[PDB]
């Protein structure tokens, strides 16, 4: 029964004794500790996880009709990782929009940081200031900063709240090569008491005529303030009502309005040429999710900035959060003067960009950019442009390519689906926007059922392409033929894609005739039960969405439903008691080993327990990528997690296994259980949707 096995779920989540939240109440990234893949420790937790508590809390609420849960987790969000009688953000009224930031271009490699904040190109005016005072004020910024601390693992404290053990931590800050492995932590109020002597952390990442002075920033993720946007939308929907709440929703609403704009508020296109536009009026609005926004000022302090984001991915988009905040029926438009036309713009230009990136197989491609380079350089000849963005395969990362995980398809999809459906509920079967979910959602559900498996594995070889019968590997293509094996009670999902080409120029919906240059290779069959859960929603959604469309469910719209019955049944099988466990092997911990973490020469500095860091066992930084500094590894910069109960496990893989001249481990790979609390979510939800959308269907 798919409600009790939701509530079962909920249950496990939420019991003190599974260890999914901390002492303050905060839901960590993962259970276990000895984690590393995007938050580099599993007690972190990130905007990330809030969003997601949000969600499983109005699921709770639909069925119980007790949204006591939502409103203490909208609360605990607010009080540890919102950071608005203690001043979090202490300097923010001395932001000028005119001017918003100071210029700094990124780089291809950590090697090349601090960059230098030359103000070659002046920022352009930021014209959602005015509206956000008019509005609330002030301009306090109410959005979740990405990262916490949660058990003050790192040892910084919390310099503005006192009273807390969670603290506000930030990491990559050096561009498109810096994966989770390579960056330095470091808090997100740094008065200079860690890092390098009256410098702080700062001067690894910028360089000023003179030393940095003591600051705060922080940095949001817009697909995590727009997934509790979502939250908050299904809540209302499914009749919770306290105004008090939902205009909180709506006024992070308000302020994600600031991931729609370029970096340094450039003209949008502006620099197709390599010479940008500083911009004016909202001509620096691109009406997308953004990588971030980020914030900051002085720690005598009268200063303060805003960076918005010149880097789109697909996968941050959330159109039912932009139906949410632009509609009647989604509830939660904002107060702001322009907020309504901004976010509906935003949601066509959404569906429209999941078009332009529409694969040939089904996949949908990166994103775009208006920051070629993140240095405003001159667009490569040729390359497919969406409203004069520049497609990018990989936005913002390249290591690994960030359009590269499955979890960047599910995600975003899920949302596409969701609001085909809402579309197609009320009665919406015609639009120009109807048409593009539509379209979208059918080609990559009919796509990915190619991939997915339940009750049998994939034949693959062993660098993880699926092989036809022929053993053959599986290169993309229509209609591919998968060698498959008996596995009762199992289910697989792909991991990995492998891109090529770029989408034809997007000229409108109108024009679109596909893109037949652009392809994608599906690979690496995983049991990633949170990639499942948000794969699981997708299907339900779309099955929905065809019967209400149509009246019934389509051929495509029944496989969905069937599937989905059966991926639900598979994965109840491996629930452990904690959560839905699955092993998964990770070639890339050979990466807690490596030299790689960058420091420049002559930057030596204290961390949060005191220690000095880079230390003694530095190496010289790779010639090649135009550094002058040195590299030390993770467990050097992090020298507290060799005493994680898992680190031994770890260490004699390595020292057993690991190939240096193969780059290979040949004795096994580390493996491991993870219960992550977004995963677990992921999961919980797609029991309860697959119970309100197909129920005895
Ligand atoms: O020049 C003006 C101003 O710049 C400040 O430096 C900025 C950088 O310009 C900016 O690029 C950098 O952005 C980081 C951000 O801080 C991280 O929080 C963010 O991490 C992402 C992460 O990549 C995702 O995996 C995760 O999902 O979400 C987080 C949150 O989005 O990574 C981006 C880069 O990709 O932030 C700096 C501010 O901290 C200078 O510090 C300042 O002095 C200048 O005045
Ligand atoms: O950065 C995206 C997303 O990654 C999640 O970790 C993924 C990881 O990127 C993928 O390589 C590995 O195979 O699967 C893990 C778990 O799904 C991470 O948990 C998220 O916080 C993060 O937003
Ligand atoms: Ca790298």
């Amino acid at each position: 029964d798919n409600k009790t096995r939701f509530m079962q779920l909920y249950e496990q989540i939420k019991n003190p004794n599974n260890g999914y939240f901390s002492p303050e109440g905060i839901p960590y990234h993962s259970v276990e500790t000895l984690i590393c893949e995007a938050p580099d420790y599993g007690h972190m937790t990130t905007s990330e996880a809030y969003s997601y508590w949000l969600w499983l809390e109005a699921m709770y609420g639909r069925y119980t009709q007790d949204w006591s849960k939502l409103e203490a987790a909208w609360d605990n969000m607010e009080k540890y990782i919102i950071p608005v009688n203690n001043e979090e953000q202490p300097t923010m009224n001395y932001y000028n929009p005119s001017s918003p930031a100071t210029y700094a271009a990124e780089h291809p490699y950590p090697d090349l940081y601090p960059s230098a904040l030359t103000g070659q190109y002046p920022a352009g005016n930021d014209p959602l200031d005015a509206e956000l005072k008019a509005t609330y004020g002030s301009n306090e910024t109410y959005l979740m900063h990405w990262l916490l601390d949660v058990d003050n693992w790192y040892g910084f404290g919390n310099l503005l709240n006192p009273s807390h053990t969670a603290v506000y931590v930030n990491t990559y800050q050096r561009g498109e090569q810096e994966s989770v492995w390579e960056t330095v932590p470091h808090p997100s109020q740094d008065n200079q008491t860690f890092g390098k002597p009256n410098e702080g952390f700062m001067s690894l990442f910028t360089k000023e005529n003179q030393a940095p002075a003591p600051q705060w920033r922080y940095t949001n993720a817009t697909d995590a303030d727009a997934r509790a946007v979502q939250a908050m939308f299904w809540a209302r929907q499914w009749g919770y009502s306290n105004t008090n709440y939902l205009e909180k929703a709506k006024k992070m609403g308000d302020f994600l309005r600031y991931g729609m704009y370029d970096k340094y508020f450039q003209e949008i296109g502006s620099a197709a040429d390599g010479s940008p536009s500083r911009g004016a009026g909202k001509n620096a609005c691109h009406y997308l999710m953004a990588w971030y926004t980020a914030w900051g000022g002085g720690l005598y302090a009268n200063w303060a900035w805003r960076i918005g984001a010149s880097h789109v991915h697909q996968g941050y988009q959330n159109p039912v959060a932009s139906y949410a905040l632009s509609t009647a029926e989604g509830g939660l438009i904002p107060n702001s003067s322009t907020a309504r036309s901004d976010w509906e713009k935003a949601l066509k230009r959404q569906l429209e960009l999941y078009t332009w990136l529409l694969s040939s197989e089904g996949a949908v491609a990166g994103g775009a950019t208006n920051s070629w380079n993140g240095n405003y350089s001159a667009y490569p000849q040729n390359v497919s442009t969406f409203y004069e963005m520049a497609y990018t395969e990989a936005p913002v990362y390249h290591d690994p390519p960030s359009n590269n995980w499955f979890g960047m398809q599910v995600w975003p999809l899920e949302r596409v689906a969701e609001l085909y459906y809402i579309f197609a509920e009320k009665g919406d079967k015609s639009s120009e926007s109807f048409h593009m979910a539509k379209h979208v959602i059918e080609k990559w559900i009919a796509y990915s059922l190619d991939y997915v498996f339940v009750g049998e594995r994939p034949v693959t070889d062993e660098e993880g392409y699926y092989l036809n019968d022929a053993g053959e590997r599986v290169l993309g293509g229509q209609n591919p033929q998968i060698a498959v094996q008996s596995d009762p009670g199992e289910f697989w999902i792909p991991a990995n894609l492998e891109w090529s080409g770029q989408p034809d120029p997007w000229k409108g919906f109108d024009s679109f005739t596909g893109n037949p240059g652009l392809h994608v290779t599906t690979k690496n069959p995983s049991q990633d039960v949170g990639v499942l859960g948000s794969y699981i929603k997708t299907l339900v959604f779309f099955a929905a969405g065809t019967k209400a469309e149509t009246g019934g469910f389509t051929a495509l719209g029944n496989k969905a439903k069937n599937l989905a019955k059966e991926l639900l049944d598979a994965a109840w099988s491996k629930n452990d008691g904690i959560g839905i466990a699955a092993e998964e092997e990770h070639e890339d911990y050979i990466r807690y080993f490596t030299k790689e973490i960058y420091f420049p020469n002559g930057w030596s500095g204290r961390n949060g327990q005191g220690n000095t860091i880079p230390g003694p066992n530095t190496v010289p930084s790779d010639p090649a990528k135009g550094g002058n500094g040195v590299y030390i590894s993770h467990a050097e910069l992090r020298p507290k997690i060799k005493n994680d109960p898992m680190w031994p496990y770890l260490e004699n893989k390595y020292q057993t296994s690991w190939n240096p001249n193969t780059g290979k481990w040949e004795n096994g790979l580390p493996t491991f259980v993870y219960h992550r609390f977004w995963s677990q979510v992921d999961m919980a939800t797609a029991y309860a949707e697959y119970d309100r959308l197909i129920g005895n269907a």
